[PDB]
């Protein structure tokens, strides 16, 4: 398939070069795979989701995304126009309130919920998790990301929007999950994007156009906008049968666009997420 006039982030994961605006992908599009979005919630009634999105857990008075952050990220994973895996199943886990904040224990409880709830869902192509959140370092927020990875779910986490080493931030500093940086349309590291030897891949994170609450759309920047690119890509890659949850982050970094990004600090990986699709 080929989506014309797609967002630049989608075309860039199907392009060996920047400056294009066409997204190419196998027509499978993550049919049979599942991606949990552990954020502020997903507006499941958005027409862009085509009834493929639904809220499975909340830790507050409502599972409604009164923020819009989780709705944007879910639209980048698998919506029809702004999504990578346009046929996946989207599950919402609201661990952050409508201000985008939440207690570490609420986040830890959400990661444990996904490692069990995947046995309540039908995902014959595997389970993906996108954690577009983060705070300071915590060995207990790290160990729970590793538990979610060990259960059988690919865990993709934002590197952080601090312009620093992601070693002082969780769960970005967990070595078994997949730490994702951000880039812009000119193949440069986002001025806010974190770096370090813990990063495993870079995704489109600057000026990302996706769904928004109220049935609307908007463009926002952040490493939390490049994680759903990799989370959706893996669901796409697992549906084709190229890789598994445990080896997705190693496969994505093996088929990536090597050495194309500028302003990558020394010792940080220069790899851009690439779907390797040949039409």
């Amino acid at each position: 398939a080929a989506q014309t006039n797609a967002p630049w982030g989608l075309a860039r994961i199907s392009s060996t070069s920047p400056g294009t605006s066409t997204y190419y992908y196998d027509e499978s599009a993550g049919q049979g795979s599942c991606v949990y979005v552990i954020d502020t919630g997903i507006e499941a009634s958005h027409p862009e989701f085509e009834g493929r999105a639904q809220m499975v857990k909340t830790y507050y008075y409502s599972s409604r995304d009164g923020n819009g952050h989780g709705t944007h990220c879910a639209g980048t994973v698998g919506s029809r126009t702004y999504g990578v895996a346009k046929k996946t199943q989207l599950f919402g886990v609201k661990v952050l309130d409508d201000n985008g904040s939440g207690q570490y224990s609420t986040i830890i409880a959400g990661m444990d919920f996904v490692a069990s709830d995947k046995n309540n869902r039908n995902c014959p192509k595997g389970v993906v998790a996108s954690l577009s959140l983060g705070g300071g370092y915590s060995s207990s927020v790290n160990s729970a990301a590793a538990r979610l990875q060990s259960s059988g779910v690919m865990v993709a986490v934002a590197a952080g929007n601090n312009n620093a080493d992601a070693r002082n931030y969780s769960p970005a500093s967990e070595p078994s999950v997949c730490t994702v940086g951000a880039s812009d349309r000119y193949d440069r590291r986002s001025s806010f994007s974190n770096y370090g030897s813990v990063l495993d891949i870079f995704g489109p994170g600057t000026s990302i156009l996706s769904t928004w609450i109220g049935g609307s759309t908007r463009s926002i920047s952040g490493t939390s906008m490049a994680t759903p690119h990799v989370a959706g890509l893996a669901a796409y890659l697992m549906t084709l049968g190229k890789t598994t949850a445990a080896s997705a982050c190693r496969y994505i970094a093996d088929t990536a666009n090597k050495g194309d990004l500028s302003n990558i600090p020394f010792g940080t990986v220069n790899l851009l997420a690439y779907n390797n699709y040949q039409a």
